[PDB]
């Protein structure tokens, strides 16, 4: 049993090295450490500073230097006990403070024990480099373990999942978030190994829904400055069982692709990962059927500067990702589609307006237009005259208007993107087809999607994102709630809602009732809407701020801290335009697949309500479903902005543990008694402390309340439980500093 042969793999890289010794004696010291910040001159960095002298108010401890400093005891950061470095859940700690709970991580990440419980989260921080632990050796040992029986790991949280469906007969959700390059991706597709491993039917289902995913990362996700494989989409995914349990089929939910990288990319940055796929990989014939050249030679892939990523092939990737359709079901047909559809865009995109003539626009070289509607299966002439002069109504009447250059490829720029975005739901509808069964007896859930966003410039994207987060942290803190109440009832023992307000209200209205309100008006404009959000909240609602000069934003107070949101666009983007003649020209496409994307009212439109009426649509039936399981929480972290291994950033670090509910977490317990013990595992370390106890006593309890008395322990400090001694924040610590 690798769990206990000190020398397998499951050792070297999932728990810290256990040598000979295990006795107390070992971590004995007289030093007493603090965690002091060297220079206010940084906040997240800290020093070690030895305790040299205490008054009965405040320490006294020599820094790094050699500097002796003063602290406030109730302003001191303790440092806990070096027995407790390592611990495998962040609970275990009795001085839970911020630099405590940074160091606890560290310890662990320096041996590469980049999973660390804290109470209910599972914390993952990228190592950034391959650790063998996800083998389907490392799966076997995770097979029916409880939390307290294995080591920290993705898998045994997905355990822990299957086993409580199993057992509670209730559907679960795991819900994975945190920054781009964190590792939600890389630790949903390993929920999903896990579950296909011990559930599966020793096939074709599970080798499709493994295939899935794929297919959709070739689609949704592009290199980005902070992550060569980005997400550029949300999803949650529903793995089906049957109630014996087996694997009965599954579901994929997704939200907010980004669209507009189909069209630009910053500096360095890629657009989807298909473009480069099929560029690569088609057949030197495919090619001529498809009018295709290098990346160089389209303006949708030749501006960033970036064709290719570092160690990737897109050519082979286009081959994992032909396979995958073929694993899943989709036909050569629909395959050649497909890739006319990618093609297509890549044409349209190299379409060039010029004017003079007038003020309108016009197209001298027809080469990529046509390229375009050959693919397509639309006609050129149709195509052409709806994205230079589309027929505008002017209430009666119904008149084409002349676009001129930036007007018409803004229009062109439109049907890209609605293109993409209904292609990638028609993918979903047909994924969700093959694998999805209306016949399921329980659902575990996963939800792979970014946690706050709060960058250099955050628009409506960001909005809608931290809007889900607000409600999923509010989901959360419920849940702790709930949670913690149980955990004393069975021993026997003792701010969302107005930013969600602000946000979704509907009377008195909040930002996405007054922008859907604009949304109404042809005229309206950025200008417009501001002032509304200004006019309805500046200096009246709370958590909302109007910028001493910026005139183009405002802040919202999220929960992570304050967001400045800029407006630029916003009534576009609500609306998400497409001109009515482009429609008409698609809908007769002589495209099989084309046609559905425009003749399918599931894929070709919202309801119309507005794009952010159908975010929050979605977002509360996400939350509905949530509701009905029994939540998980995994908080993946970035170690620092470099993608990097080995270089955890303290800064980088504290600021996503300060967002993403861990440390408030904490807070929150650490208040009451954080530290709770089986009465045996207490006795079997400290014994030897009272003139009295035997390491294995049969009345544990007792024993327990035995050292207690011996060391005179203050009994407000701790609680008598059914199962377990609960200890206040500290008395832990300081126990374990007791002589033997
Ligand atoms: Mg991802």
């Amino acid at each position: 049993n690798p769990i206990h042969d000190r020398t397998s793999d499951y050792h070297k890289y999932l728990k810290v090295k256990q040598g000979d010794s295990d006795l107390f004696k070992l971590t004995v010291s007289d030093k007493r450490y603090i965690w002091y910040n060297p220079d206010p001159k940084e906040r997240d960095s800290y020093e070690c500073g030895e305790i040299v002298s205490e008054t009965s108010d405040s320490f006294t401890f020599k820094t790094v230097d050699g500097q002796d400093r003063q602290v406030k005891k109730d302003d001191a950061n303790q440092r806990n006990p070096i027995k407790f470095d390592g611990v495998e859940d962040m609970s275990e700690l009795s001085y839970l403070n911020e630099p405590a709970v940074f160091h606890n991580l560290r310890v662990r990440y320096n041996q590469d024990l980049i999973y660390t419980y804290s109470g209910l989260f599972l914390v993952a921080v990228n190592p950034f480099k391959r650790i063998p632990i996800y083998t389907q050796e490392m799966v076997d040992i995770f097979k029916g373990r409880r939390r307290n029986e294995v080591a920290p790991h993705i898998f045994a949280i997905s355990d822990v999942a299957y086993r409580s469906m199993l057992d509670d007969r209730q559907n679960q959700s795991l819900l994975i978030t945190g920054e781009s390059g964190a590792g939600k991706t890389e630790n949903t597709k390993k929920v999903i190994q896990y579950l296909a491993s011990v559930a599966g039917r020793n096939g074709v289902l599970e080798q499709q829904i493994l295939q899935a995913n794929p297919i959709l990362e070739a689609f949704g996700n592009a290199k980005t400055t902070r992550n060569n494989n980005s997400s550029r989409f949300g999803k949650f995914i529903e793995i089906q069982f049957n109630n014996a349990g087996f694997i009965s089929g599954a579901s994929i939910q997704s939200y907010l692709l980004e669209k507009s990288r189909v069209v630009f990319q910053s500096e360095t940055e890629r657009n989807y990962h298909i473009f480069y796929q099929l560029l690569a990989g088609a057949t030197a014939e495919e090619k001529k059927a498809l009018h295709l050249a290098g990346p160089e030679s389209f303006n949708y892939l030749n501006q960033s500067g970036c064709v290719d990523i570092k160690g990737v092939s897109d050519s082979e990737e286009f081959k994992i990702t032909r396979q995958a359709m073929d694993i899943v079901g989709f036909s050569q047909e629909e395959q050649m589609s497909i890739f006319k559809i990618i093609a297509g865009i890549l044409h349209l995109g190299n379409i060039k307006f010029e004017k003079g003539a007038g003020e309108g626009a016009v197209l001298k070289d027809k080469t990529a237009l046509n390229a375009a509607s050959t693919v397509f299966g639309v006609n050129p002439s149709v195509l052409e005259k709806a994205l230079m002069e589309p027929r505008i109504l002017a209430g009666r009447d119904l008149v084409a208007q002349h676009l001129n250059v930036e007007k018409s490829s803004s229009s062109r720029d439109a049907l890209v993107k609605a293109l993409y975005g209904r292609l990638f739901l028609w993918l979903v509808k047909k994924i969700n087809n093959v694998l999805c069964q209306e016949r399921k007896a329980y659902f575990i859930g996963v939800l792979d999607i970014s946690g706050f966003e709060i960058f250099k410039v955050n628009s409506f994207e960001q909005l809608c994102i931290n809007y889900t987060n607000e409600k999923l942290q509010q989901f959360f803190n419920h849940h702790m709630f709930k949670l913690e109440q149980e955990e004393y009832l069975k021993e026997k023992i003792n701010d969302s809602q107005a930013t969600i307000d602000l946000i979704d209200g509907r009377q008195p209205p909040g930002i996405l009732a007054l922008l859907d309100e604009q949304s109404v008006f042809p005229n309206a404009t950025d200008n417009t809407l501001i002032t509304k959000l200004h006019s309805h909240f500046s200096k009246k609602n709370a958590k909302y701020e109007e910028p001493r000069f910026s005139k183009t934003e405002f802040g919202v107070t999220h929960y992570a801290g304050q967001v400045m949101y800029e407006i630029q666009d916003w009534l576009e983007k609500n609306k998400d335009p497409l001109q009515q003649d482009l429609e008409l020209c698609f809908k007769d496409s002589s495209d099989n697949v084309v046609t559905k994307l425009f003749n399918d009212p599931n894929i070709a439109s919202r309801a119309f309500i507005t794009v952010a009426a159908q975010y929050k649509e979605q977002l509360a039936s996400l939350m509905a479903t949530l509701e009905t399981t029994n939540p998980h929480f995994v908080r993946c972290i970035i170690p620092n902005n470099k993608q990097l291994p080995a270089k955890l950033e303290d800064k980088v670090v504290l600021d996503q543990l300060r967002c993403n509910g861990v440390l408030e977490g904490i807070r929150i317990t650490r208040k009451g008694f954080p530290n709770r013990i089986i009465y045996a595992d207490f006795v079997k370390r400290y014994y030897l402390l009272a003139p009295n106890v035997p390491r294995d006593a049969e009345d544990s309890q007792k024993a327990t309340d035995a050292v207690l008395k011996h060391l005179n322990i203050d009994p407000e400090q701790y609680r008598f439980g059914i199962t377990k001694i609960f200890f206040r924040a500290g008395q832990l610590a300081r126990i374990e500093e007791a002589r033997e």
